[PDB]
């Protein structure tokens, strides 16, 4: 059901793969690991175009990403209209979000106004509403992170990047993922989706905080060194809030760092399972 592009129409609609950011008169939206983020405009609908960028596993998370976009329809995952396979250079098309990703929005890059934490609370609720649709349908997305959400017009969370998700214990060589999101057992090679809770976790204190993972800058480097630093009665959560915002209750907050705290269990097993953060989440707001 998606389209099969050419790489020259994509070409000639990304301004030739303009690789100037956006900002400054180009087409690139952003980069990941994997390729970079092209602007694009096919018939009256604006496109994201992801250009991937060993070639065999580049090839491999390619196909995966189609498998699973084909099988993985929800309103809390981004949505792939078509791709290109045209050539030797591999490419992925999107429907476009107007909010970028969540990490840009937390950090007000480009001078976006900062999210409400009534926002906030909208995000993450659905942002685990996606990780639900995907562990219940047995994909451990091995990737979650703040630049891996997404956001449309309306601040709809939508999780992406499902090149290296697998099937729903599994030990690998190829360790993947982002090291300042990642379960101590992913980060020792284990798969298991038990990782993609930690991993929420850390997105949970970015949401919470307006930090981001990792700043070399910063003391501590780690945001999800905060929990110890909270658990062993130097600081608060209400120390660490972001500033940003005039709208956070002290209940709500601490029900959200809950959740947090919960996903960050060291130990894989005393986390709760994604429909439990669903369920934790939903219960902050009623
Ligand atoms: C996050 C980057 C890579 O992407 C974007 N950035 C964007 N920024 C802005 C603006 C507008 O005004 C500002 C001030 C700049 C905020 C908009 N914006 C849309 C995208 C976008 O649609 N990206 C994706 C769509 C689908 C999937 N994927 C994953 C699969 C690769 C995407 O990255």
């Amino acid at each position: 059901r998606f389209h099969s592009f050419s790489f020259y129409e994509l070409k000639n609609v990304t301004n030739n793969f303009d690789e100037r950011p956006i900002s400054v008169g180009g087409n690139k939206m952003g980069e990941g690991g994997f390729g970079v983020v092209y602007k694009g405009y096919v018939n009256n609908t604006t496109v994201a175009v992801k250009k991937l960028a060993t070639t065999e596993e580049l090839k491999q998370q390619f196909d995966q990403e189609i498998k699973v976009m084909a099988k993985c329809q929800h309103e809390n995952l981004v949505e792939l209209l078509g791709f290109s396979s045209d050539g030797d250079d591999l490419c992925l098309v999107y429907v476009y979000m107007p909010n970028g990703s969540l990490l840009d929005r937390l950090s007000c890059l480009d001078g976006t106004p900062p999210l409400s934490w009534h926002m906030r609370c909208k995000i993450a609720q659905g942002a685990a509403n996606g990780i639900n649709f995907l562990h219940e349908n047995h994909h451990i997305h091995r990737d979650i992170k703040s630049a891996n959400i997404l956001l449309d017009e309306a601040f709809t969370a939508k999780i992406s990047d499902f090149g290296l998700a697998r099937a729903s214990t599994v030990m690998t060589s190829r360790i993947v993922g982002t090291t300042a999101y990642m379960a101590p057992e992913a980060l020792r090679g284990e798969i298991t989706p038990k990782s993609d809770i930690y991993s929420f976790g850390v997105v949970l204190l970015e949401i919470i905080t307006g930090l981001p993972a990792v700043d070399e800058h910063r003391e501590p480097q780690l945001l999800l060194d905060i929990k110890e630093e909270i658990e062993d009665e130097e600081k608060t959560i209400e120390d660490y809030i972001d500033k940003k915002m005039n709208d956070a209750d002290s209940t709500s907050v601490e029900a959200m760092y809950s959740v947090a705290s919960q996903c960050l269990h060291e130990k894989k097993n005393k986390r709760p399972d994604i429909k439990k953060v669903q369920q934790l989440l939903q219960e902050m707001t009623a």
